[PDB]
């Protein structure tokens, strides 16, 4: 499939497409013991979305299936490519375990819409993708999802996270405002906020994470730009 084509790019900080050997009833997957993202590969058979983890050393991996008519595991192969710091800690504790939320939904779209428009920066360490857009730039949805956590944090500054399902999660960071609330929902290309300078950054900075069973992976893949 086109999904297929287009998601498949398994690379340490990339997404393994794999085959569940499932078409009935929705299986549950996990890799590395963490649930990760089930869908019908264009209304057919079950594949697993995985996010392959920037450290991951190239090789063989298994992923665990589980299903009522029976457990079963599935391997597939990844590829070459000031002031308290218990304010920290806690920062650091709320987006740990934003990224590992599992709602039971499925994501509005998997190839994802870029957030700004405007030229993409840095590279994808640097854990997600920028943009060259200057500050006050409109943010919007690149799925549809719910806004799980939203802080003003000592490093990343206004932050935002957007649950698109499943583990499916961008998170946006260093914003000048946040135009959304906890729990909102909102569609794709609902505008989150505006491109901003806070926390730890230099001049305007653009931020984008694209998060998968709690793996940071290249936002590029979801655009259509790896790489
Ligand atoms: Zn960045």
């Amino acid at each position: 499939s086109f999904i297929m084509r287009l998601l498949n790019k398994p690379v340490p900080g990339g997404v393994a497409v794999v085959d569940l050997g499932e078409e009935g009833p929705p299986p549950r997957a996990f890799y590395q013991g963490k649930p990760v993202l089930v869908v019908r590969e264009e209304g057919r058979r079950w594949i697993a979305v995985v996010g392959i983890p920037l450290s991951t050393k190239p090789g063989p991996q298994k992923l665990e299936v589980r299903a009522a008519t029976g457990n079963h595991e599935e391997r597939f192969s990844v590829g070459s490519k000031p002031e308290d710091l218990k304010r920290i800690e806690r920062e650091l504790a709320e987006q740990t375990a934003a990224y590992r939320r599992f709602s039971p939904g499925l994501p509005s779209n998997l190839m994802l819409d870029k957030p700004v428009d405007g030229p993409l920066s840095s590279p994808f360490p640097h854990s997600g993708l920028d943009f060259a857009v200057p500050a006050g730039t409109p943010i919007k949805a690149p799925a549809a999802g719910k806004v799980i956590l939203i802080g003003d944090y000592f490093f990343n500054g206004k932050t935002v996270f957007v649950d698109h399902g499943q583990g499916f999660i961008s998170m946006f960071c260093h914003l000048s405002k946040i135009d959304v609330k906890l729990g909102q929902q909102v569609p794709r290309g609902g505008v989150l906020g505006k491109v901003g300078a806070t926390g730890r950054a230099t001049g305007p900075h653009m931020h984008w994470n694209v998060s998968l069973n709690d793996a940071r992976v290249d936002p590029a893949i979801f655009i259509g730009a790896f790489q």
